[PDB]
């Protein structure tokens, strides 16, 4: 187990969230997207973190990317959660746009 492995650094990013180092967790999840666009588990947790930081628009984008890889690469479990997490984010700022 190295913090370079996708699941390990993902789980470690969750630990950074718990230590209030949300900024360090943010960088981990954002890198997880750019390097491993396949890893659906990132997109959920990164978007949730975006909503915390009032980056709700960025969250919508991350969930949408997640949806594509959830339906093809992930499972229906992933797909439903990402579609759900964005539809509530559409109503946070209530300034959501047509994707």
């Amino acid at each position: 187990e190295d913090p370079e492995d996708p699941f390990t650094r993902y789980a470690l990013a969750q630990e950074h969230l718990k230590h209030d180092n949300a900024s360090r967790a943010l960088a981990l999840f954002e890198e997880l997207v750019e390097t491993d666009p396949d890893y659906v588990g990132t997109y959920y947790h990164l978007g949730k973190l975006y909503e915390r930081l009032d980056r709700t628009d960025d969250a919508i984008d991350t969930y949408a990317q997640g949806i594509e890889v959830a339906r093809e690469e992930g499972t229906q479990k992933d797909l439903s959660e990402l579609q759900d997490a964005k539809l509530k984010a559409e109503g946070l700022e209530h300034h959501h746009h047509h994707h």
